[PDB]
């Protein structure tokens, strides 16, 4: 049993963000292969069109234990590095789509994931609006991706849903503080460094699975292209004792 | 425990689909509430096109056992009307939305669904493509939506994924055959009729829960607006003794 990862790609060519999450197998005669779902995140201009903002779809990785780490290519033609996973299950790398949804030239983008220790991922990928009260909100949706025992098992791995995040002068809306969710979790983002870069902590008041869960770590991105004042972003949540 | 349903919007300003699925819940003061979870499937003019044809969210509806039968909003302003649900579960009715993707002039929309009879729903959506070989292909994303006890469990009652379907000259592609998908599992199609109506029956060679499944009804339609050879489609499978 490979474990979950799941993976944010900070798009440097345009104002989204998209989310994989999924997980490895060996199968195919000793071959590696990653089982991924993915949720392209738009920028939208306001709120009110925040709910065709996200698009979803697979990718099936190969090359180009079951280590992320390495050159990957995916059935849409792209290609993507991972280099070392740490002993945390974090990892860096970059991609390079073969396919855009937006009409812009095609740049090569890092990403930055974490695949589980030793258990689920989710990931969450959404934008942060100015509300018209000056509140900011984090609208999102997430994929929570279970552990299967076999590839077999792998089309019933994937759950979806959403979650509204708020904060426990409102110029630019910023990711950082302390938010609770609609289901009643909370999580805490640290400073947003100038690549994009944050990490924080989840506290989910909801399990899909009988185990404990633990409060588990978080790491993703903000997208500061055409440096929006209600940016895009994605996270993973490293489930632990999940 | 009121039962899943699911239903597929035949927009006529567009060449889209979107399906629906959920649950009603009594929940608030007597109050009836459906949470569901929808899939919008946009017309691609070819297969390499496919991956982002589909956006995914929720939406929740109240009024204007949890009879679907009556008069619905939604939280975007959308208004659906429903009409009597039969003894088989079938059920059409009317769809307003409030909003669009496309730069079309909204128009009132049928709609054609099923709610579990006494158990899970599945609504899938995609297109019929004529590959490069002269082979139609039925490219397609799905929700399997479980049912659950209470309302505080509706977050994890909803999974994702993919089908592709190939058929068991080549001009126009039609969903009539009998197709088996990239899981194993057969279904069967009717006759479209001229609204894009068609009927047929699934067999799933895999489970998501520990019941015995037998063969499950499917009811969808095709979408008619600009009379397409790669129409987008839309079906529900009313899932026996799931
Ligand atoms: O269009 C954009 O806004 C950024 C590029 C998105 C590329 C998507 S991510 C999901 C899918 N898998 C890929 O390898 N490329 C597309
Ligand atoms: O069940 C698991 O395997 C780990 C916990 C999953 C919690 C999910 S992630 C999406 C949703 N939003 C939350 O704040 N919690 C749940
Ligand atoms: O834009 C289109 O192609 C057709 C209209 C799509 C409307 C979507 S369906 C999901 C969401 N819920 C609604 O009530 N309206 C939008
Ligand atoms: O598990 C259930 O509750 C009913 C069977 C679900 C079968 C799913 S639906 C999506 C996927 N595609 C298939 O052909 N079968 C599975």
């Amino acid at each position: 049993t490979q474990p979950t990862f799941g993976f944010t790609v900070n798009w440097k060519f345009s104002e989204s963000t998209t989310v994989f999450t999924g997980q490895c197998f060996i199968d195919r005669n000793g071959k590696e292969v990653l089982k991924t779902m993915w949720l392209l995140r738009s920028s939208v201009n306001d709120i009110g069109d925040d709910w065709k903002a996200t698009r979803v779809g697979i990718n099936i990785f190969t090359r180009l234990k079951c280590s992320l780490t390495g050159k990957w290519t995916n059935d849409l033609g792209s290609n993507m590095t991972i280099g070392a996973v740490n002993s945390r299950g974090e990892f860096t790398g970059t991609y390079i789509t073969a396919v855009t949804a937006t009409s812009n030239e095609i740049k090569e983008s890092p990403l930055h994931g974490t695949q589980n220790t030793i258990g689920s991922t989710t990931v969450f990928t959404g934008q942060c609006f100015i509300d018209r009260n000056g509140k900011e909100v984090l609208k999102t949706m997430w994929l929570l991706r279970s552990s299967v025992n076999d590839i077999g098992d792998d089309w019933k791995a994937t759950r979806v849903g959403i979650n509204i995040f708020t904060r426990l002068s409102a110029r630019k809306c910023s990711l950082t503080g302390k938010w609770t969710n609609d289901l009643g979790s909370n999580m805490t983002i640290g400073a947003v460094n100038s690549r994009g870069e944050f990490t924080g902590t989840y506290i989910t008041a909801v399990t899909a699975t009988s185990n404990e869960i633990k409060e588990s770590p978080l790491h993703g991105t903000q997208n500061t292209i055409n440096k929006r004042t209600q940016p895009t972003f994605g996270f993973t949540v490293n489930w632990k004792f999940s």
